[PDB]
């Protein structure tokens, strides 16, 4: 557990992991806090949540600097992330009570309804790629619902993890309602197996999700998994090509490519493929790579040496198999974990890369001849998180919406998360939904009540 | 896999388990069937579901005889079970389309909404205690939603399992949309690990649920677990005592005691405990034990020799520890797996039985002094399925509703399932909800759509 600046490779600060006894003490405190917190009014929870939003809104640049220092996303995009974190806090402050109101169903009972009550301690395991937003995405509805939470954040963002707890303390949430656990992956099993822990949510890779979900399953505890994707970005002949190129470039390269809903596989109708690809090539080549603290920077370093090694290998093996590099395709010879925007074409059938997530600014490009071929190729992956399709033909739009095997389909725009709309995967991308109504309904006891 | 009549102990018919190759073939057919079935209209699904209801409504006595023969519940209660099976078919026929309609949310999109689409093949693992109802509980919404299903039923109800498939075939559901798998517990892992199987649901005991959920978690597949309970039946001084005794007797002894939402622990306020307990004793004492095919029978045999052995041991060990037998407490000296209505009192603190499910007509009785003590004792179990409380004081009613740790709280009535209201557990009783809106929302892709 350490801050290692990916721009310089320098070790900035190390942290001692909690011991099992310390983890136990935190869970005992969470349980005690829950017994009181479940009795708080929505007005109190709303006040504290809105206070947290105001803290995020005031000190956006400072929080952004922590994110950038630890994991290398641009400071400007980290500012946006802090702003979006405030937004989801406000969303559940504004809607959470209504979303949890009794729902009455007419029967022969004098009263029959479902009410919604918190479960207790929720474990959250989170990744470094959106180190504030993913935490607030689960924490805002958890806290509004009256759950308490323990967070196991990624081992390379301890300062972000501590900052989130500090924000919630300063906002006024009682001690034990939210606790950051500075612990490694091997220490999570103790938490899942603790009788006081009632549920678990993980955003991350498949092996992490499989580990957490298998353990939780053994303990009869509900889970939600938000895993990776290889989202298609489909461009058809009636599309606004210049908009599609611009937006596609952002979709692939934002967050230095490290997003679950990045545009990863560009699927181009043959009628427009040559024009699109040339423009894509030019746009990618103009991106500014460098110090993520500089406001002009488009592409900072990848977050870790491991990610750099992995993408470098994935690309090298694809090229060895016969894939062509249109742009990029090799790590930069400079300090920090830098990998350039890359475009791969003519990838051989059966190449392993076709089935993998490229968690870096590396676009795979394909050409197709018709709608059926586009949909088949789009779905020919183990994942099913998001999908974007570009067309102004209403019949095509409807087929894309209906037939793309994903948790989200965006027509003529890049996939984005928005607190107003539920968000989650299908297939190997996970199950369950965050945000919207779903986010606050996942980890509550929907209690049926019948009164004679 | 066999029909063994629990009234006589006679082995009536044996069945060959499917081989792994045969299971694979059924999954291949389910996948092909799903590809077409997902394209059917709600009108077709509704027709087939309503046809299934009409079949159940016409031949209720015949289906009931199969249930009674295989697992020993009274023929009269099996008729009611067939009727309730028809009811949940009609519920989803009548509401399913509306329940799955697009839900629009205003954004800057021209259109933004959530739509609901089937996942694919759902595995269901079901128990012998309600061999028709629990199947239709999951199958009706699955089929209305456009999923297909494979059923692994309990090994002692193969004729029930085959009958459910035959009903659905006769109703018009296309081949492969629903398939009964005559397979043992060891064969379920293959099904969960098959890439075509997208989700799994289990109703049963904790070890079964832990096995299925841990395996599904490893495969990144969503689950729903409906497990056992030790539901409290709390009786306070303002209760209608005679009604509470009558209803409590039904709640403990229906289905020969073998219900997840049986009243298992009677928690009596000291002011009324003597009167209530005497009346409960009297009611249990005069229940008619005998051939479950006879309409006058209240109590048939327990379903299996294993259940009989288990309850006999649980009671014996409790008594050896110091518990008192007010009534019953030993197997009957006759053919078939008969165990009599039993009441245990004065159970020593720390006796293991206090924490166990009594899946037989055996009531544990406790006395308490006030509301706080009643709630504490009611919740002092690993389970949390249902809870019933009897009082006509509004303040007490509200505290019971709010503070009983269960998925369902019934005031002045016994806990029952009803298609109109969601149903499920908390704590070690499971997670997820069947019935109501919840039942048809569990295993669908909630797909967010955003159209510029
Ligand atoms: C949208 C945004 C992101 N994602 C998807 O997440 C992954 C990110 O990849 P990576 O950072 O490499 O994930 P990871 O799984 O290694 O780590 C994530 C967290 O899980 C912990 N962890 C790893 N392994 C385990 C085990 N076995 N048990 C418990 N916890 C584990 C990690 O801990 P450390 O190793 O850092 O200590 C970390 O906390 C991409 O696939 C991305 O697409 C999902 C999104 C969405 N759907 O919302
Ligand atoms: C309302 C009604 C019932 N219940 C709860 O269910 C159990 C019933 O007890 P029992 O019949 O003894 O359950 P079981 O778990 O042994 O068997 C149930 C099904 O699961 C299969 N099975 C057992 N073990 C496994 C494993 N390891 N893997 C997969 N499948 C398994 C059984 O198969 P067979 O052994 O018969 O072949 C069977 O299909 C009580 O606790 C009751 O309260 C839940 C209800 C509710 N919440 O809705």
């Amino acid at each position: 557990i350490a801050t290692i600046n990916p721009t310089t490779g320098e070790i900035c600060q190390r942290f001692k992991a909690l011991t099992p006894a310390e983890i136990d003490a935190k869970l005992a405190k969470a349980q005690e806090a829950f017994q009181a917190y479940r009795r708080t009014s929505f007005s109190q929870r709303r006040q504290w949540l809105e206070n947290a939003a105001a803290i995020l809104e005031r000190d956006t640049s400072k929080f952004a600097e922590i994110m950038t220092t630890e994991m290398g996303k641009t400071h400007q995009s980290a500012i946006a992330e802090a702003e979006k974190s405030a937004l989801v806090c406000r969303y559940y402050a504004e809607h959470g009570e209504q979303f949890l109101a009794n729902e009455y169903t007419e029967t022969q009972a004098t009263e029959s309804y479902v009410c919604y009550q918190p479960l207790g301690i929720l474990l959250a395991v989170m990744p470094w790629n959106f180190p504030f937003w993913q935490v607030f995405r689960f924490a805002a509805p958890a806290l509004m619902a009256g759950n308490v939470a323990v967070l196991k954040h990624a081992s390379n963002v301890p300062q972000c993890a501590l900052a989130v707890e500090a924000i919630l303390e300063a906002a006024g949430f009682p001690e034990g309602v939210f606790q950051t656990l500075l612990i490694g992956a091997s220490q999570v099993e103790q938490v899942i197996k603790d009788p006081r822990v009632k549920a678990a949510t993980l955003t991350g890779s498949e092996p992490a999700g499989a580990s957490l979900a298998s353990l939780a399953g053994q303990e009869i505890k509900p889970t939600l998994l938000e895993l990776g994707g290889s989202d298609p970005f489909v461009v058809f002949p009636s599309a606004d090509l210049d908009e599609a190129v611009e937006v596609g470039t952002v979709a692939r390269t934002m967050n230095n490519g490290q997003s679950c809903i990045a545009a990863k596989r560009f699927i181009l109708h043959e009628a427009i493929a040559a024009e699109f690809l040339e423009k894509l090539h030019l746009k990618f080549a103009s991106l500014k790579i460098g110090d993520p603290m500089a406001p002009e920077t488009d592409i900072g370093p990848l977050a870790t040496e491991g990610i750099l090694q992995d993408i470098s290998r994935q690309v090298d093996q694809a090229v060895a198999a016969g894939a062509k590099i249109l742009l990029g395709g090799r790590p930069l010879d400079r300090a920090g974990y830098f990998y350039p925007p890359t475009i791969l074409t003519e990838i051989p059938p059966g190449a392993k890369i076709l089935q993998e997530e490229l968690f870096a600014p590396v676009a795979m490009v394909f050409t197709v001849k018709d709608l059926d071929q586009a949909i088949a190729l789009a779905n020919d992956i183990p994942f099913g998180l998001g999908a974007s399709a570009w067309t102004n033909d209403p019949a095509e739009q409807q087929r894309f919406i209906q037939e793309l095997d994903a948790g989200a389909v965006f027509i003529n725009g890049m996939v984005k998360s928005d607190p107003r709309l539920p968000f989650g995967g299908t297939k190997r991308s996970g199950y369950g939904r965050e945000l919207g109504l779903a986010g606050i309904r996942t980890f509550v006891n929907a209690k049926t009540v019948w009164l004679k």
